[PDB]
């Protein structure tokens, strides 16, 4: 019935600002790999990104990895709207400033460490108000794109001046910091999280539903195994990919 | 050279003593030619300076490569501390030794704290 055709999904392959499309189907989307994709998620945001083919995506729904899934403010499950934009521009002097409370993680000199080796040659197309992830020295620090010569989004190419701050801002409290533990977070128990993003979807995803139908969902779960397993990893994550209130009643 | 205490062994004691007054300065190399001035009063040493009647790697021995590996643990944390606030890891923030009774596990915890000028606090089990 005309669907809006994207999903959001867990990402398998390292990398940000890309998002994987299902192979099966080049011409709904009439878009192959490559190109600059618009994605509007809600709250009246949208965000740029790279799309490319992954035989193991299903076609009903997109992967995409948890930085683009952020900037959107969408969910593990979510539907949202795609629109393939050949379009793109380049940028001039891309503004960009320390957010969030991550700080004392560098001295002296700032920009040559983290921004200058991720964006040579990487092509990511940066919009206005959104935070992106680099990864270096032992850390993680979250920079966000608060100013920008064109309007609303450009492409970065090695081409255009960087502008220097150095000095962290606040970032609003209603987004959640990237630092935050995620699905990414808890590897190596595989198809045991499978099973406790199924049981705990319904209850917490769509909460609604239960109301409107008369069924119980699962409330109760014990997850048991030997210490240091991550089972404190596994409820952190389900909390905070569902949106749900995480309450820790420690043992002691 | 002036201002600098050493300790003398003897008499099943040690004494530590500060050369206070010297006629060359800052510093003479003590031959079998110059005379020794007598006080023969004590004086308190500055509260700053760590009396070396105080434990160290020196009193702990037996154990050998165990204490080399809790030096190797507890280095960083104590002896390099502004790293760990530029830089995200865990450094080792516990620690069991464990052995039979009177095999100087409070000497190593006492030495280590002193070498590394930890602040030591003693949590008697009793
Ligand atoms: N399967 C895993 N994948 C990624 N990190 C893990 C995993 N298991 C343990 N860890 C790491 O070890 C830490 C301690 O495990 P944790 O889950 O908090 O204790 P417990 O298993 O008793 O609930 C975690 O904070 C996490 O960083
Ligand atoms: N390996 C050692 N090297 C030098 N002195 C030791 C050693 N082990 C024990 N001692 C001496 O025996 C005393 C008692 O041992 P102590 O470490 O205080 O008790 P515990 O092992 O229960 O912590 C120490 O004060 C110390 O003088």
């Amino acid at each position: 019935n005309r669907p809006n055709r994207l999903i959001v999904d867990e990402a398998i392959n390292e990398d940000n600002s890309v998002v994987s499309l299902s192979q099966p189907k080049m011409d709904e989307l009439q878009l192959f790999r490559g190109d600059t994709v618009l994605l509007k998620g809600k709250k009246r945001r949208e965000a740029v990104c790279i799309v490319l083919s992954d035989d193991t995506c299903s076609d009903e729904k997109i992967r995409m990895n948890r930085v683009v899934r952020n900037n959107l403010r969408v969910r593990l499950g979510d539907v949202i709207s795609i629109q393939p934009c050949p379009d793109v521009k380049y940028g001039k002097r891309i503004h960009v400033l320390p957010i969030d409370d991550t700080v004392e993680g560098i001295t002296g000199n700032l920009f040559e460490v983290y921004l200058k080796p991720y964006f040579l040659e990487a092509y990511r197309p940066i919009r206005k108000g959104d935070i992106f992830l680099v990864r270096g020295g032992m850390r993680a620090v979250e920079f966000k794109v608060v100013e920008t010569d064109p309007s609303p989004y450009c492409i970065v190419a090695p081409d255009t001046v960087i502008h220097c701050e150095g000095e962290p801002i606040k970032r609003e409290d209603e987004e959640e910091s990237l630092n935050e533990v995620g699905y990414d977070d808890i590897g190596g128990c595989r198809k045991q999280l499978a099973q406790i993003k199924e049981m705990v979807e319904l209850p917490l995803r769509h909460p609604a539903l239960f109301k409107a139908i008369g069924v119980k969902p699962p409330r109760g779960i014990l997850l048991y195994g030997p210490p240091g397993t991550g089972k404190t990893l596994i409820a952190r994550a389900v909390a905070n990919e569902t949106g749900a209130f995480f309450f820790l009643i420690n043992g002691p």
